[PDB]
């Protein structure tokens, strides 16, 4: 698959450092994970073909303190957004307090990198959704 993960036990790898280790990402048997409380960073990588309709990456990450989001196209970082529960504000309209990232329609594929860290268990679910899913989030 293209929904891949990477465990950073040092927690020091950055976006450049992670893009220098693309061959260490490994396929996920499912679209979620959970890890007991540790100071490890969990990096998710998603390669998508060219998109034809407006869509969003949804991530329900309860108890997740820091979450950094990076988007890669033509070897460039087009978007770089840092948020998280430990991050303040970031208010958005989902009762769930879930996360959504718009996925562009620009005639090129894309690679997503997401870093998650916490002092609690690293529960997380994620998927790509269209408008049929967007209108039903809570
Ligand atoms: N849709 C995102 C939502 O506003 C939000 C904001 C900050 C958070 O720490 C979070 O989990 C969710």
């Amino acid at each position: 698959q293209n929904w891949r993960l990477l465990r950073d036990e040092s927690a020091q790898l950055r976006i450049a450092d992670v893009l220098q280790r693309k061959e260490q990402f490994r396929p996920l048997a499912k679209r979620s994970f959970i890890f007991p409380a540790s100071p490890q960073a969990v990096w998710l990588q998603v390669q998508l073909p060219a998109q034809k309709v407006p869509s969003w990456l949804w991530i329900f990450a309860p108890r997740v303190q820091y979450l950094d989001y990076y988007l890669v196209q033509d070897g460039q970082l087009v978007r770089d957004q840092h948020t998280g529960e430990s991050r303040p504000f970031q208010e958005r309209p989902l009762p769930s307090r879930s996360y959504l990232f718009s996925l562009p329609v620009d005639g090129k594929p894309m690679t997503l990198y997401v870093r998650m860290t916490s002092n609690h268990p690293l529960m997380a679910w994620f998927d790509q959704i269209d408008e049929a899913g967007l209108v039903g989030l809570e």
